[PDB]
């Protein structure tokens, strides 16, 4: 039906599912606008080839040849297998636009299930080649962030009655993180851009093509004066291909600049969650975070993804909303809060 | 079998999944108007798809073409798929209304497929653009309200023996999260003001618009003398799409007043909870939270909607209540409550 | 099968789920006779409409119109199809009862389905209004109720060694409750009495109405002459659709007077709760609760149906049947019980 | 559908399941790049398989021989069912390419079976034969791991106020570990050698051995003149397995490199996690695992993979990290962070 394809692949947490697992509980690795071109770009195509063969769409069989009214049923029956095998051999055959139509006619399901799993790769490469290690540093950073926020409060009460920077440090010079996620979404990119030159090609096909003139004279049947020199075959459902075709390039076209958006990860480092900790005393009072092609980078943007999670940050947000507001002070404020945990 | 789309469609709780994660658990982030709006203008169309082509309803195929007595099973078969995939191919069919109500009489559940699913995107740009932040801040905000109301019952007791206040002011401020919701919201008026218009013009097709003549002359059928000029094909199932159209025509209408009405975002900050925390000393005898298009609104809506879930707020309205009964005294009864926790 | 249905649709808690939440979790909301009464009034209808098109009772289509014996399989075939469609086309089909009879026919499963939507509609405002603000009333009550007689014991064994008086005298004031009831009540009346006066009629009809004529003589088929003029068409199952109408007739007019019976709320208030915890001495002794069309009615009723829950009544209504027998006294079996939690 | 098979054979965890035991929790057992080429190894088979025969591309039957139009639907439905059976009997058929063409045609489906299983069986081995030894030792070595880090941090602490090492000198010992992995891994390469000989010859048959002659003139049909001598077959869906079987060989050779690169166990012993640890003073200050056929660089390999899952190598990996910014100490900055447990 196609209410349960529209459940199943737009409804349904298709390829929203979290990892099943205690290792990453909570923690994104993923950044929200590369997980929604993700699902974009693989779940379209295969909601579209779920539609092109709806039953409420179908007619029937895929191809269909008008033999001879002498004919039987089952020799009609050879007809039709024989044209839809004869797609292929090119001898058999004769169209006005030429063979290449023909195969992408008959394996239209199968190239738009190619380009699904072609752009399903680089973010299985990213999940499973450089996700673990991030996950495991900006578990990390947080926790050390947090230590870092219960210092700054045990001072400040305390008187009322670095190592995560430095690790920050360390990851702003190396980059083999940041060359990892720009070449999965370059790929990402480069194969978006050859579906839409593929598909702009389909769908310009001459709606025309999906008629060709089949022979079954090949073998024994050479001799065979009963059966005709050709049959007039049509691929049905092509026009439906050709429609789904034109859907898909102009989602494709729109999906392409998002991904070259998130090709410049230095310009989308914005809103900088560390400013709210450098408002803090203890804390070194820089953002230290920014310029640059450089893991630190790709590390401000999980941090400000995977940011909300820690409670500690969310007292601190509010106390510098407070400041914006500019009534009481810092640490008198975050004494009274008494949100340790 | 219609019983069965009723039950998943109406019956079960379709698209009123609670967030299956620990992050949100009782906090709705959706107000229940939105929610029931979301519901009906999504899971209409897709209920109306799965009804026109229920198993007692549908004859069978979609089209039939009539071909003559003597063409063969195959070759009237061959009749029906060619005019089928030809109500694309304008050339071959000729029709007294036009080949685009053809083309609408063809494609009509993806064209209902398509307004569902562009009904439900505004949805899903709020649920995961803007759901996260006020759900982090509403919870703040309840669980800095109970702090301050312990501080009032805990000040009263020992008489006997406003930082989230100021956050209030704060997002007073910035009109970030009206913007995002009101735009999702007029969004949702344009979809469905456009969805009505589409299905108004539908219904009022000729009812004729379903018969057309076809003619399977194309190649080399154009020499053949035993194939007839033209075909006289009947686009079953047009009656119910126009039936069904009409029905959801009628709900969509009946629907956009209330998408208008939820426009107004002031205008249903109503029945402030505010107020009765208000009541209490220690807090700020102000409500503080009206009259204006900033975010402070849409935090009034989103508090008196998770408002319940706070138990401290209950004995407090309990508390008001007997106010409005006017018999005892605020600190005594709050005291004699006992509801800490 | 005819056992799955009823397994699905009798046997099973269709409609019985408790609320899938912790939100409300032996709390009710609903009182058995709304409960039982809305699960008969929507869930016949369905399984009406699943039982008559169950596969031991249908013979097949549900159209057949006997085309000639020159006609080949696919010209009947399109006889039947067009006939179908032509029900609703009233140029075509000359049927002695009238048209209306004939979109009767074909669409009853719809008009069933829309019945059973339209008498879901009313219990799901109430669900969705009404039921959280009762609920936490309730509960609210409930607890403070427990406290009251934890008092009382405690004084009594002291001794031997009206906050919710004061909520349940407020509620006796506001009638927002008991409106939205009873028209909840009164809507899933009047769509009773609306559904038994189309069934009665339905049930009605001449039952030769299934028998029409049908022409397919529009377009180019007019000048055809191998078409006879006119074709004898019947809808099958339309007495399986009377008998079922006749059916569900029956049982909604005899479910009509308990909707009836559900309307008046204050007669249905009796065996009055209250009057068990009245007997205790720290309550006062007044039930303080009937004789009236105010939320405290509706209060009294939630109150007897989710009152079972509380040990503490039950231990208090078991010394109330002791006093009936008049043996010993309540404060001393009381302290004997030892039921505090 | 397409599209389901895709969902289950790329898009699930299909074969990436975790070992649903308490036994191995977190233990990975299977080196990364082991589980990923048996994964493509394994399910490309299988989705191709399943894609040969997926409902939009297949036709019908397998096979249809065009009888003469004099014979009966039966005697057609005889002469397909008796030329398939045939296809192994080679006095009956006549090709021109041979008889081994239409054995491989009729066959491949079991054929790319059989591959799918023989290369799951050397992982089978691995994961029933090899798995528990190492599963077991990698545990023991990781607590005595973090053991010893709790020694050098104690000594630490107290001035501020290696049985696992000769575990693994054993290991460098033994090479029965190794000796099984390069067995599978060899096994894995051979077989995958193997399918793509056999595909690539596959890939190169005629494309015309589809069509063969068949003769049904055995037994008391050869005195039966009604029987023509011989019957045009063709075998429907060779293209197809021929498509499939080019892509098949296509990922079959980019594979193959990748196993012949984990034969090099040692060359893949890199990144040593032992050397933070030799980083620490209480441990020895050597890597001491290198250079070797044997059981010791199977260890280091399945270390530096389950590795990450101990917190006290990811303290130890960020200290080590800021040693390389240079700032601090080792032993201060380890005091200061505190993650014992
Ligand atoms: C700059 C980076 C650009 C990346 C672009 C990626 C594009 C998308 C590719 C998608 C391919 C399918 C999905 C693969 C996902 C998993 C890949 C993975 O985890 O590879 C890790 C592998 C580990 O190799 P290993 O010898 O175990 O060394 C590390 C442990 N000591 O690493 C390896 O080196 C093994 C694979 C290559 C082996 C050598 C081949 C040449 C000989
Ligand atoms: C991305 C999908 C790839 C599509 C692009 C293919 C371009 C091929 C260009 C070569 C064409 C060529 O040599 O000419 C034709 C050969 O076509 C052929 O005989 C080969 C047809 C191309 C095969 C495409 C089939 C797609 C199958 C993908 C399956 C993937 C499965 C994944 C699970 C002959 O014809 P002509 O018209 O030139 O003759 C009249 C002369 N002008
Ligand atoms: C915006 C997308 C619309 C793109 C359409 C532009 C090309 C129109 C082509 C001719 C117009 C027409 O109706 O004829 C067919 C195209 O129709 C069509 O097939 C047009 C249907 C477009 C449907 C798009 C509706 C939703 C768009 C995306 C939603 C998300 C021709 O057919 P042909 O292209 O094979 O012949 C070669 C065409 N030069
Ligand atoms: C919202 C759905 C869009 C419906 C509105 C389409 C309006 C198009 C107006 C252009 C019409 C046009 O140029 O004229 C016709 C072209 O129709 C055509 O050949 C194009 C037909 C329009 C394509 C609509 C098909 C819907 C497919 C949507 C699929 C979405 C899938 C989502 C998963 C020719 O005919 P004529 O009658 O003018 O000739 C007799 C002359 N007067
Ligand atoms: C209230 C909604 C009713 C709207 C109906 C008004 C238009 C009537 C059109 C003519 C009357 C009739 O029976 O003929 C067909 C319409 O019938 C129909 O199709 C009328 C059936 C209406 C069923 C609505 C019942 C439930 C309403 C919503 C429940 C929720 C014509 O057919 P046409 O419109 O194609 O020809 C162009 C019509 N000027
Ligand atoms: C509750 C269900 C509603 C049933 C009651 C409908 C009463 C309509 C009265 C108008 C009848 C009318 O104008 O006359 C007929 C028009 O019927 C028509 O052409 C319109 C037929 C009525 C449409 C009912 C179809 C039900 C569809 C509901 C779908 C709901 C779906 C929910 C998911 C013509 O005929 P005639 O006999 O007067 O001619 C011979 C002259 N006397
Ligand atoms: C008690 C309910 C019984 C009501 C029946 C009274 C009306 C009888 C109508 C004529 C008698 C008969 O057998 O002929 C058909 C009715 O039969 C029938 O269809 C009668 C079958 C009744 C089955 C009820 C059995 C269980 C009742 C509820 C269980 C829960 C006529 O058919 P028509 O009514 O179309 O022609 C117009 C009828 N004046
Ligand atoms: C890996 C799969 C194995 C494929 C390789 C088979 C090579 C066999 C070579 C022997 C061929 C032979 O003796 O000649 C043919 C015999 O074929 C035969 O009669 C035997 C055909 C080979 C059987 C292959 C069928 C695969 C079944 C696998 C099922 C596995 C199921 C797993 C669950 C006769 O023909 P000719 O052409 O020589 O005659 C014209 C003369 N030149
Ligand atoms: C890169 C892989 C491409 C390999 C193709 C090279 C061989 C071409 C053979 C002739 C060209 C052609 O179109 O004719 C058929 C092959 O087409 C075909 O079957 C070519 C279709 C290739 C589709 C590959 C697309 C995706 C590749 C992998 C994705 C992952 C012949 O047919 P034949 O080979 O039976 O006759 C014996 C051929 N000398
Ligand atoms: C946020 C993570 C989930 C995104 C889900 C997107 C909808 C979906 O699962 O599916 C949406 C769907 C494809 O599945 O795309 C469609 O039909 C709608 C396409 C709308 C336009 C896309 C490009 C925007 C730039
Ligand atoms: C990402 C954007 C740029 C995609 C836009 C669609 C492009 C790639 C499409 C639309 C029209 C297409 C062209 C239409 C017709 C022809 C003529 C043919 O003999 C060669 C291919 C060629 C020249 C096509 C190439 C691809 C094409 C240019
Ligand atoms: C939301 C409300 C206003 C929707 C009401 C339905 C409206 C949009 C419908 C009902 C009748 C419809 C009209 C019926 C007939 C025609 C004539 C045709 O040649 C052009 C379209 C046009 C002019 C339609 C436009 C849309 C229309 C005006
Ligand atoms: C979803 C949105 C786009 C729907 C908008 C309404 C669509 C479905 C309908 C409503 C009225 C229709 C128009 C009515 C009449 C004509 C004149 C004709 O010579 C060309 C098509 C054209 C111009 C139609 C185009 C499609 C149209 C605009
Ligand atoms: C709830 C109770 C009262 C329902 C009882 C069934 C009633 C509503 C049924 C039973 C018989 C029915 C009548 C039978 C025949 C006709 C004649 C027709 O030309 C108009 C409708 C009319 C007049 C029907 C109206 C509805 C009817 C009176
Ligand atoms: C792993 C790599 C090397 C695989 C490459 C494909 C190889 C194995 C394929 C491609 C072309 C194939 C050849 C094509 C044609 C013939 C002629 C035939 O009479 C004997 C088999 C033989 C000689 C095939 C042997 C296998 C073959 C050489």
């Amino acid at each position: 039906a196609i209410a349960q394809l529209a459940t199943e692949y737009v409804f349904s947490d298709f390829l929203l599912k979290e990892p099943t697992e205690p290792k990453f509980k909570g923690l994104r690795l993923e950044l929200a606008v590369d997980k929604m071109v993700t699902c974009i770009a693989v779940g379209l195509p295969l909601l579209l080839i779920s539609l092109a063969f709806a039953q409420e769409i179908s007619i029937g069989t895929q191809i269909s040849c008008f033999s001879p009214s002498s004919f039987s049923w089952r020799q009609a029956a050879f007809v039709d297998s024989y044209c839809w095998a004869a797609v292929q051999q090119k001898n058999s055959l004769q169209s006005e636009s030429g063979n290449l139509p023909l195969w992408l006619h008959k394996f239209f399901p199968y190239i738009l299930l190619l380009f699904a799993i072609l752009l399903y790769l680089p973010p299985l490469f990213w999940r499973f080649a450089a996700a673990p290690h991030i996950c495991s540093d900006l578990k990390f950073i947080m926790e050390e962030l947090d230590k870092v926020y219960n210092r700054a409060i045990k001072a400040a009460k305390s008187a009322r009655d670095p190592i995560v920077e430095q690790y920050l440090k360390t990851k702003k010079n190396s980059n083999n993180l940041i060359i990892k996620y720009i070449s999965c979404r370059l790929l990402t990119l480069i194969i978006i851009l050859l579906a839409c030159i593929y598909l702009g090609y389909y769908f310009s096909l001459s709606s025309l093509s999906d008629e060709f003139v089949c022979s079954i004279k090949s073998g024994i049947l050479r001799a065979d004066s009963t059966v005709p020199d050709q049959f007039q075959c049509k691929l049905i459902a092509v026009g439906i291909f050709q429609l789904l075709s034109v859907i898909n390039l102009v989602v494709y076209v729109l999906l392409a600049p998002v991904v070259v958006y998130t090709l410049f990860v230095p310009f989308r480092q914005k809103t900088d969650v560390l400013k709210v900790y450098e408002i803090l005393p203890t804390f070194d009072v820089l953002h230290f975070k920014s310029e640059g092609y450089n893991d630190l980078s790709l590390y401000n943007l999980f941090l400000e993804e995977n940011i909300s999670e820690v409670k500690s940050y969310k007292c601190l947000k509010v106390l510098e909303n407070i400041k914006s507001s500019g009534q009481g002070i810092d640490p008198m404020l975050l004494l009274t809060n008494l949100g340790m945990i």
